């Protein structure tokens, strides 16, 4: 199931942190970012899936086989830094949820998260299917809980409507908008989606290829449509809960359960932390898997899976020992992810426009143009953020 295993990446602790902080701090004014980032991810992941189906190779493999050696090395290094920033929010997200449930310190929440992840990687595919369905049950129901709560919260509809008009509000709004974009336009999934779809054809025919393109387009847009509604609901619920009210630590993930207290009652604290834990544990295991596939595609070899798991844990323990706020680091990691998006888009936009790669499945010129517009917008947002964080 290519869409379902990677689907948890669109509901990782990074999405929780950016949705809650965005609503509590900036009200409904960033709803247009979630809508834009979700629409971009529809185009981008469609192209990524169409690359694996049409060519039979994933994006890192094609970069390795077609581009000069130093450019490939640069692309592996930046994708490796994307994998670490992706794992930091997910690993620390599960570690934070351990604290919300047991009260353990973050260091001990990370140790438990460390033991579970190490134990989770050794398991086979048949033993993880009950766990993958279980985490899907927790996260989906919490998502549906926000879809229902956004109605019951009675949000100010004048503010909700104005939030869909693209507007920024200070240098801090650009920082969180970039974090929202990276939390939905995830570069590691841009490389991963082309590998999930490679090797799903039956008789190598163009007719079988177009069919998998049609079927994937239906599944991606439907799943992205659901995740987008959940993300906007969670931000809108967080806005109706905390924005304007003078609540201490409003937007932090330790108090995010209060968004569902009128609906779930005293159970809201546990049901949010369990969903945050299942979100962080599964997406961290998926990312470690994806990080292995991406390295094998770029370099033709990999490091042992236990070594990759151990390396990506170090920035999580260091952040804990520095006393940094976990919700802050979750947001920052999503910001770093959004900076690796243009690097992923450039080969994706070039390869899906070539006939010697796609065959009869060359992307229509209009969507290639839409793809380059998306790349330019994200480059400019990353340039406006970098500029405002330096000076002026
Ligand atoms: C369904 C999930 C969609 C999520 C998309 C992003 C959030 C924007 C949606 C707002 C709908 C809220 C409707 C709640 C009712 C509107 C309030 C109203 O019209 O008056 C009711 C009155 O206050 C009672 O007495
Ligand atoms: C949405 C964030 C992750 C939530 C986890 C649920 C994923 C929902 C996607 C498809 C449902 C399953 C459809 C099964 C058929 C697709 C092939
Ligand atoms: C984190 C990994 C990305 C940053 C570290 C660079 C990875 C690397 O090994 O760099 C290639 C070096 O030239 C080989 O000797
Ligand atoms: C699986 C069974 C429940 C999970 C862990 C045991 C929880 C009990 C151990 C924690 C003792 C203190 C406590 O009651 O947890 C409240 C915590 O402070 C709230 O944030
Ligand atoms: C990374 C810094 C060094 C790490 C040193 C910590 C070693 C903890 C080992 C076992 C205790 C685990 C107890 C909590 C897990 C329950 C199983
Ligand atoms: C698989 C996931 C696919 C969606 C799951 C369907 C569940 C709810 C619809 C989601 C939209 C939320 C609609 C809420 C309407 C509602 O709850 O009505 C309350 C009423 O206003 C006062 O009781
Ligand atoms: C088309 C324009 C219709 C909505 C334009 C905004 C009007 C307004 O101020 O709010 C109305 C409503 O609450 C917002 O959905
Ligand atoms: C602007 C409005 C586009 C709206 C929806 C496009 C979604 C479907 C577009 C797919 C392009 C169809 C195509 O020609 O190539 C795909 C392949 O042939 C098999 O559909
Ligand atoms: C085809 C798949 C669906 C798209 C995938 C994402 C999932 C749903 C996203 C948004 C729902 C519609 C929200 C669009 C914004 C409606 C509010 C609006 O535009 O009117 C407000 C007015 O303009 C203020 O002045
Ligand atoms: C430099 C970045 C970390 C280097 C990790 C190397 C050894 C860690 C200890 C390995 C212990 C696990 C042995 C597994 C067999
Ligand atoms: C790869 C790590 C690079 C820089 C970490 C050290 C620089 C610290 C910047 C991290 C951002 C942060 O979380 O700290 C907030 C503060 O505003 C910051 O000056
Ligand atoms: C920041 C701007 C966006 C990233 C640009 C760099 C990405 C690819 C350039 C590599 C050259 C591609 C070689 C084509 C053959
Ligand atoms: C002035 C501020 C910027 C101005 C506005 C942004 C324009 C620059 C952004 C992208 C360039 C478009 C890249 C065009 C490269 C595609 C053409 C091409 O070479 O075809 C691809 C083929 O598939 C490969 O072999
Ligand atoms: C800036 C926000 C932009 C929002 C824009 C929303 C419209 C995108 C809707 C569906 C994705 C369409 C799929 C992307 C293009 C793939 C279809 C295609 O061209 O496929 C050709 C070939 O026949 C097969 O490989
Ligand atoms: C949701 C989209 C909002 C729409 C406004 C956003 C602006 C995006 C830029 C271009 C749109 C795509 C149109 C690209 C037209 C030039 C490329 C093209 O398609 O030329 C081939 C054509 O078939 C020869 O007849
Ligand atoms: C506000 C931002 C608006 C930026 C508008 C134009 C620059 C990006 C669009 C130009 C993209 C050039 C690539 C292209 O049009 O098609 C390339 C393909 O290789 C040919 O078949
Ligand atoms: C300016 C538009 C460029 C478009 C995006 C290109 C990415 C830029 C390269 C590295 C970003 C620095 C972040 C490195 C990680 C910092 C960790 C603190
Ligand atoms: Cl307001
Ligand atoms: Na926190």
């Amino acid at each position: 199931g290519p869409a379902v295993i990677a689907s948890i990446a669109y509901m990782d602790p990074g999405n929780f942190a950016t949705n809650i902080e965005g609503g509590a701090r900036y009200g409904y004014s960033l709803l247009w970012v979630i809508l834009a980032a979700n629409l971009m991810a529809m185009v981008i992941q469609n192209l990524s899936a169409n690359l694996g189906i049409a060519s039979g190779r994933n994006l890192p493999e094609l970069i390795r086989e077609r581009w000069p050696r130093p450019l490939v090395w640069f692309y592996w290094i930046q994708a490796e830094l994307v994998a670490m920033a992706t794992d930091l929010a997910e690993f620390l997200g599960a570690a934070l949820a351990i604290q919300l449930l047991t009260g353990l310190p973050m260091f001990w929440g990370a140790v438990v998260t460390g033991v579970v992840t190490f134990w989770l990687l050794n398991l086979q595919k048949r033993g993880t299917r009950p766990l993958e369905l279980a985490v899907g049950a927790f996260v989906l129901m919490i998502g549906v809980a926000y879809l229902v709560q956004v109605v019951l919260a009675r949000p100010d509809l004048a503010a909700v409507g104005a939030g869909f008009v693209p507007r920024l509000q200070g240098p801090g709004s650009a920082y969180l908008a970039v974090g929202i974009i990276g939390a939905t336009v995830m570069p590691h999934v841009i490389y991963l989606h082309s590998a999930l779809t490679q090797g799903r054809i039956q008789t190598d025919t163009t007719e079988e290829k177009r069919r998998l393109v049609r079927l994937n387009r239906v599944d991606v847009i439907a799943a992205m449509g659901l995740a987008g509604l959940i993300n906007m609901s969670m931000l809108a619920v967080a806005a109706a809960t905390f924005h304007g009210k003078n609540v201490e630590n409003a937007g932090d993930l330790t108090t995010a359960y209060q968004t569902l207290t009128p609906l779930l009652g005293p159970a809201a604290s546990v049901l949010f932390a369990v969903a945050l834990l299942a979100s962080g544990l599964s997406s961290s295991a998926v990312g470690t898997m994806a990080g292995d596939v991406i390295m094998q595609g770029f370099m033709g070899f990999h490091i042992p899976l236990w070594l990759r798991r151990l390396i990506t844990m170090l920035p999580a323990f260091i952040v804990i020992l520095l006393g940094m706020d976990p919700s802050s680091v979750l947001i920052l990691s999503q910001v770093i992810l959004c900076f690796g998006v243009p690097f992923a888009l450039v080969p994706l936009l070039l390869f899906t426009a070539r006939r010697d790669v796609m065959g009869a499945l060359v992307t229509r010129r209009s969507f290639t143009v839409i793809g380059w517009v998306i790349a330019v917008i994200i480059i400019a947002l990353n340039g406006y953020l970098l500029w405002e964080l330096l000076g002026g």
